[PDB]
């Protein structure tokens, strides 16, 4: 029954990369984006898709035959965020949805109350994330007394939040296959790799600190120092 | 023009596992495999991608456009194998070719001295496969006789040379990793998941890719 609430002032980087990392940077099921034109729907996308993730535009005037696979593809997992409209947006209960990005802040403080009941719809906690520019200020006013709520007021995810977030799934897998069988069978390639031909140490932790890189997925354990 | 031919009897595994085992055997650049039905042109296709090559199909019903854009991706290295069927292929030349198997035994000499003449040009080294099911044996007899000459039989390259080839390769992309700049961040990230030995072991087996280093016997 209960929605928890964060807003983030746009201010390091651009609404698109900002999206990347607060979307990595805590767990959801699924997403609903909330943009302030079918433009913008294209224009996250495509962020999003360049950067890893499944997801799709709903737009009102888009054929209702793509509406109804993009909205089942949602449901059975295919996709994991939509990027929306209030118009399109309309006539969606979507229980898998746990985050909505109010990605372009309303002036209808009535817009964002609508938002933010996409999830949260359930016996389930869901969460709200909403982007304001500085230019924008009195729009959070106006939402943050059409309800008598102040919204908390978050940062940007830091690399080394993002690090630790990558580690700790990745660690995840690592623990799937120490419950392997074969495992032993690996130990005794250990020696077999590692090259002896130009300056020979058996250097254990320096092999697996090389097979840890190439182990990695493609998001990098290593986050780039800044932000 | 030479060109090395042999030929492998299909025996206790079905020619697709067997293809990508050659393939995996021993270094090609570009590969053709000749097939007789367009149908197969399309099936070994995706068996051979599953397996992570890339290549495409080469049939007479895809033309004439999509045909040449097929073999410049072939010849540019977007593409490393094309599956084709001999009318398709009346029109050559790709220059990367290294390799032709007869993964469908020709049905007379003549069509597989045609087959074969798709390697070996510019005077550089190529190699010819054929596969011979039992009950074809007639047909590679037929075209030994019309040819004045036999074709050597090979084995099936084993799981033991396979585990060979993939522990040569990887170890070359491990000796990369070893030299790389970064290499000490990720020294000290290896305290943080949750002893050496059973960690790398998991390791290596993430990091060895699907061409798993451990091979299963046959």
């Amino acid at each position: 029954p209960d929605i928890s609430q964060s807003y983030w002032t746009v201010w390091g980087m651009r609404k698109n990369e900002a999206l990347v990392r607060f979307l990595e940077a805590e767990d959801f099921d699924a997403a609903i984006i909330f943009v302030r034109t079918k433009n913008a729907t294209l224009e996250v996308a495509e962020a999003l898709e360049r950067n890893g993730y499944n997801s799709a535009a709903l737009n009102g005037d888009m054929n209702q035959a793509l509406r109804e696979q993009t909205l089942e593809r949602l449901k059975d997992g295919r996709l994991d965020i939509l990027i929306a409209t209030d118009v399109a947006a309309r006539g969606l209960d979507v229980e898998r949805i746990s985050l909505v990005v109010n990605y372009d802040i309303p002036m209808d403080s009535e817009s964002y109350v609508h938002r933010i009941g996409r999830t949260g719809r359930a016996g389930r906690a869901g969460r709200a994330l909403l982007f304001v520019e500085n230019r924008e200020r009195r729009l959070l006013r106006n939402i943050e007394r059409t309800m008598k709520l102040t919204i908390p007021e978050v940062e940007l995810p830091n690399a080394e939040l993002l690090g630790k977030r990558r580690l700790e799934k990745f660690a995840a897998k690592v623990q799937q296959q120490l419950e392997s069988s074969d495992l032993d069978q690996y130990r005794a390639l250990l020696s077999k790799i590692q090259p002896t031909a130009e300056g020979e140490e058996l250097d254990l932790e320096t092999l697996a600190a090389a097979l840890l890189k190439m182990a990695q997925g493609e998001r990098t354990l290593i986050v780039p120092p800044d932000a």
